[PDB]
């Protein structure tokens, strides 16, 4: 938990020297918000989000979403394959031109 932050971290690090996002002058910070929002996510042994635990967090925003909603949910912002989406998968949604609905949901 407390562990995996340090694995979001070097991720952060990474990201704030992409020059794809360096036109937000307030990605420093910004970075560290989402990395907070991400951890409010039940985060499995890998640090990816999955079904049960976007099922959860949508709960507490009193977005209640079907099976599969979810599925489509994270379908459409994994880099892998379908069922679970990374920290490094939620920034670049987070970040990024097109609006996932997920990214809407959360923002
Ligand atoms: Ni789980």
């Amino acid at each position: 938990k407390a562990q995996q932050e340090e694995r979001l971290d070097e991720i952060n690090k990474q990201f704030l020297d992409d020059p794809k996002y360096s036109s937000d002058e307030d990605l420093p910070s910004k970075l560290e918000g989402f990395k907070e929002k991400y951890m409010e996510f039940d985060l499995n042994g890998n640090g990816d989000i999955d079904i049960m635990s976007l099922k959860r967090m949508l709960e507490k925003l009193g977005v209640p979403k079907t099976h599969l909603e979810l599925k489509k949910l994270i379908g459409e912002v994994s880099s892998g394959s379908g069922e679970t989406f990374s920290y490094p998968d939620f920034l670049r949604m987070m970040l990024g031109k097109r609006s996932a609905i997920l990214k809407m949901i959360l923002m």
